[PDB]
């Protein structure tokens, strides 16, 4: 395992997220159920080729990393929330995760390095 990985992600928050606000919306109103529906629909569009991961993250991620087209930069273990970390380190470079759940919301992760 490398000391650090670089990943991009797309976060979809919901009304029970730790911080249910984002640069996209003053208050996150969608339900947890709707957030997972959106995540799964993004996964399906990326798998079909209809959408590009980082292009989608740049406009639809609730994380401020949307400004960097979803890029979080490099990180080691012990930094990110544990479910995010474990998913990220389990990816090969070029691989995308399925839904990943944290206190922040629901993510899809693309490992880039
Ligand atoms: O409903 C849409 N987006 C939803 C609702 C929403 C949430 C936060 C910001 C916003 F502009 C829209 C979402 O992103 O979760 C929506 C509506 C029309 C669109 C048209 C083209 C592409 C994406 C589009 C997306």
């Amino acid at each position: 395992e490398p000391a650090r990985v670089r990943c991009s992600h797309l976060l979809v928050k919901h009304s029970q997220s730790r911080r249910p606000s984002s640069w996209r919306q003053e208050q996150i109103t969608r339900t947890q159920e709707e957030a997972l529906e959106l995540i799964n629909g993004y996964i399906q569009k990326i798998k079909s080729g209809e959408e590009d991961f980082e292009s989608l993250a740049s406009q639809f991620s609730d994380c401020s990393s949307a400004k960097a087209r979803g890029d979080l930069g490099a990180f080691s273990r012990g930094q990110m929330q544990k479910p995010f970390e474990d998913a990220s380190f389990a990816l090969r470079t070029g691989e995308m995760s399925g839904p990943v759940f944290t206190d922040s919301g629901i993510h899809i992760i693309l490992r880039t390095e």
